[PDB]
């Protein structure tokens, strides 16, 4: 079911839990112009609606984790939310270890470069999972993406077209039972989103997965370079939910000029299930 | 062999035809703004290092016709250059179709949606093919390519790393043997210059191609959704040339929302030769 513009109140989606637990993530490389003002935007459904909200502070060298922190929240290092495995580079890795630091049965997963967000993020994401039926996994969609516009869409359609109608295959916001998170691999660095979704949808098809309107976005757009390594990574998780060899060879890029070569990974995280 | 900085006199390239002849074409579509400047800077040569010149008119609406007559140029429409048989949309088709309107031993190709292009493009380009050895293709680099950064080149690591190097792959200037043209399918619309790459390289490899910078480039630069599609149609060609399956779903894009369809292709059109 693709939503267009929520409605259910607050209270009524805390009812809908029946005894589900909410969890929420914040990753976080670097983010201190933006992150109090997201974790303000979700502290208040804290002993609430949500039963629980961290940062995944992923190595930032800046204020990130002291405002964080000015900000009442958890914060979660990649080494403390598995320290028994050394931490490898990249935002699949992460995400995947927040799954180790959280306990909600519900899991919902917010950019922390996001300039003022709504206040009524996580209760959209959350709606379809607490009041729909089969909904596991639920990806937001908004109002210049230029990686979602001409490389994931276009492939997806390429290669999957049945995701054709997902708006926002890369959102950042999203959210998502524990039971299937944990059954899932997890992709490296920006490959993860679109390797949940893929194989979110070749294990349990369309009807499992929901989309919903949050408005529009404002974000510290980005240059070109870094975006042609992200372009990359999910390239190389693409083509592998798709059967097909990746080189395993980085994008070089020349900036007379010189020369750079950006890392690519084709590992992906086991279920953290198998952590057990 | 990968120049950065031309240095052939005119007359030394002049000299190294040795009987060779030099065709060049300029498709357009639409390109009224911009063709007359284009044609200027090239019809110098004409006579001379450039024994024939040609717009190929691929459907154009505007006054581009008119205007590169008065500019003195030779139109070729798309009906013209092959009047046997029906045409269809896209650059590929016009580039194609162009092959049966010249007779040059060498062909330059250069778009006609330049501002103000250097009259020195078309001599730095076939300097390679005259004064080389074993040089079938030169493709141009200058100096934001939003395709190319994002979606061609990272495709390229992924899937033919060998081409890694080739730092615009996309670009549509460029010069190629009649031999070699006449040889090779050409994919449809946007596909086309992709195409002739890998399939350039998979058959003489790498020692049959060169690049040489031209400068820097301005352009009518371009609306995102026309971006998706043509990104759309150098993914079909460049996992066609891999061996992949594409599904031959074009892409759609919602813009509530309206929906809306692009059109992809999957046919070639098969070496000209076939058409002797």
């Amino acid at each position: 079911t693709t939503w267009h513009r929520p409605g259910w109140t607050i209270g009524e989606l805390e009812a809908a839990k029946a005894g589900r637990t909410i969890s929420v993530v914040l990753p976080a490389l670097n983010e201190e112009a933006t992150i109090e003002s997201v974790i303000d935007s979700i502290s208040p459904l804290v002993d609430g609606l949500v039963d629980e909200l961290i940062v995944l502070d992923s190595g930032s060298t800046d204020d990130t984790e002291i405002r964080a922190i000015a900000s009442g929240a958890r914060v979660v290092s990649r080494e403390q939310a598995l320290p028994e495995v050394p931490v490898r580079p990249g935002k699949g890795e992460a995400l995947w270890r927040s799954l180790a630091a959280t306990s909600g049965d519900i899991v919902v997963f917010i950019d922390s470069d996001l300039i003022n967000p709504h206040p009524l993020f996580v209760p959209w994401l959350v709606g379809p999972l607490l009041t729909g039926e089969g909904i596991q996994l639920v990806k937001s969609f908004y109002r210049g993406g230029r990686v979602t516009e001409l490389v994931a869409r276009p492939l997806l359609a390429a290669l999957r077209p049945e995701l054709g109608c997902v708006l926002q295959p890369l959102s950042g916001e999203y959210a998502a039972s524990r039971e299937l998170l944990t059954s899932l691999p997890f992709a490296p660095g920006y490959g993860v989103e679109i390797g949940l979704l893929i194989d979110t949808f070749d294990r349990l098809g369309l009807d499992a997965i929901a989309q919903v309107n949050l408005g529009v976005r404002a974000h510290r757009n980005r240059p070109l370079d870094e975006l042609g390594a992200m372009s990359r990574q999910v390239i190389a998780t693409l083509l592998s939910r798709c059967g097909i060899p990746d080189s395993g060879v980085g994008l070089t890029q020349f900036l007379d000029y010189t020369r750079h070569t950006w890392p690519v990974s084709l590992v992906d995280r086991p279920p953290m299930k198998v952590m057990r």
